[PDB]
């Protein structure tokens, strides 16, 4: 995915890590094959893992929420390695704070209806569907030219998500990801973007029901705004195992 977001000025800070079992890590969205891939390549390569994992203890349960670190986690387990340096944050501080993404494309609307249309959704014309879509009333508001509802909740929104990148693996749209909507609003005046897909963001609570249901998100569904990037780490992948 093609990202665009704000130059947030966040700063680097010296946290320790900790080891931590993969087992007791959960993820909170489904992960991107070539994401995973690429880690992969990246860490066999230098034998240096340098980026800890950003956990959050899960309430109630000798388990974390993966924050940051997805395919870090998931190419970890497929090498056969038990363990991650991570950094425990304070999740619930005022500090964190969790955001959405907004994929915009540039494309036919039609072929891309017809698509969510396939998969069991609907889309209807509503001038009110993007302040119903911010009260999470609806799973997407899809707004350009003109404005549509796609009724439903998390079922209908990762069959949305799944529906546009197999049209961008078809190539069929131009697929970006926005960090915020009026940056996808100042382009699409410029002409570079058609559409924008606008969904309420999840609350951090939601996050963590998510995965102590054992459910996940789509790809591109968080955007964790952090107090701090760890500094980088000096860790073997031969520590991991
Ligand atoms: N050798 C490495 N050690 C630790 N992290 C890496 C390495 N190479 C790439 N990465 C990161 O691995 C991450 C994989 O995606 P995620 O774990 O979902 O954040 C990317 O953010 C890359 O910056």
């Amino acid at each position: 995915g093609v990202e665009k977001v704000p130059k947030y000025d966040i700063p680097t800070k010296k946290v320790d890590y900790v080891f931590i079992e993969l087992d007791k890590m959960k993820p909170h969205a489904q992960l991107v094959q070539k994401e995973l891939e690429a880690f992969i390549e990246s860490v066999t390569g230098s034998g240096i893992f340098w980026k800890p994992m950003l956990l959050a203890k899960v309430p109630g349960e000798d388990m974390y929420l993966i924050v940051d670190g997805h395919h870090r986690w998931a190419g970890l387990q497929k090498l056969g390695a038990k363990r991650a340096p991570s950094v425990i944050l304070d999740y619930f501080s005022d500090d964190v704070k969790v955001y959405t993404w907004y994929p915009a494309f540039k494309g036919d609307l039609n072929e891309v209806v017809e698509r969510l249309k396939k998969e069991g959704l609907e889309v209807i014309e509503d001038p009110e569907a993007e302040e119903k879509a911010e009260r999470g009333e609806i799973a997407f508001a899809l707004v350009g030219e003109k404005s549509f509802a796609i009724p439903g909740g998390l079922e209908e929104q990762k069959k949305v998500s799944k529906v546009l990148d197999e049209m961008s693996v078809e190539g069929k749209i131009e697929l970006i990801y926005y960090g915020l909507k009026e940056d996808a609003r100042e382009d699409m005046a410029k002409g570079e973007i058609d559409y924008v897909f606008i969904r309420k963001a999840p609350t951090k609570e939601e996050v963590m029901e998510l995965v102590k249901r054992g459910e996940v998100y789509s790809p591109k569904t968080t955007r964790h705004v952090l107090p701090f990037n760890p500094d980088k780490i000096d860790v073997k992948l031969e520590e991991l195992f």
